[PDB]
């Protein structure tokens, strides 16, 4: 049921999603062990991710959630890399793509920072890299992130350095409490919550 319609460099759409991905890099505290070494990606090219049946799921979802919080869903656009990119864009988030061990339980991870989600496209801890040079920080090979439509609702606020969400809350955030320069993670546990509108294909770029 999935299609992907490529947008054009000059499309204002193409923009503000490339935007996005370049301005939320940060420095990462393992010193890019696990994502690699850069500070900006070279954005090969942006999709847009069509499919009706997983629309209608999530946005049926949405409406759960706005009529138990007030009329608001409390949605944001949010990166999330996975090796499981091609199911995701196929087949929808389900339990399947939850990250069991994430430090606010079993559920599905997004970021704010892309280069957050950058460190989970070849697995957890960046797996062993690259499938072609065994290589985290891999210049060349063509990596690929989502750009995602997320339903938060009522939020469960964790200070710090599937399950089910917290009681009378619809997600789980994850505030940086010692990075001051870190951007917000959030956890759905529900993968209706979730609508993989943007699959971005890049490469992280090698600093000067
Ligand atoms: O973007 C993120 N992805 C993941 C992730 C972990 C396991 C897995 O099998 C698929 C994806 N975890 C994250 C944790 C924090 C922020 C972003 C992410
Ligand atoms: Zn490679």
């Amino acid at each position: 049921g999935t299609i992907l319609i490529d947008l054009s460099p000059d499309d204002k759409e193409f923009q503000s999603v490339e935007e996005e991905m370049q301005s939320t890099v940060r420095e990462h505290r393992d010193g890019g062990h696990a994502g690699g070494i850069f500070n900006r990606y070279n954005i090969l090219k942006i999709q847009k991710v069509c499919n009706k049946k997983l629309w209608e799921r999530y946005t049926h979802r949405r409406k759960e959630v706005s009529e138990e919080n007030h009329n608001h869903a409390n949605e944001r656009m949010l990166f999330h890399g996975s090796p499981f990119v091609n199911a995701i864009i196929h087949k929808g988030f389900d339990e399947r793509h939850a990250y069991i061990g994430g430090m606010f339980g079993a559920g599905i991870y997004f970021a704010e920072n892309s280069s957050k989600s950058n460190q989970y496209v070849y697995g957890i801890g960046g797996g062993t890299g690259c499938p072609v040079h065994k290589d985290r920080s891999c210049y060349i090979c063509h990596r690929q992130l989502l750009f995602c439509r997320v339903t938060l609702g009522k939020s469960f606020l964790q200070f710090s350095a599937m399950a089910h969400s917290p009681p009378g809350h619809h997600s789980v955030t994850g505030r940086p409490s010692v990075n001051g320069l870190a951007l917000a993670e959030y956890v759905i546990y529900r993968g209706e919550q979730a609508y993989p509108e943007y699959l971005i294909t890049y490469q992280i770029m090698r600093p000067e």
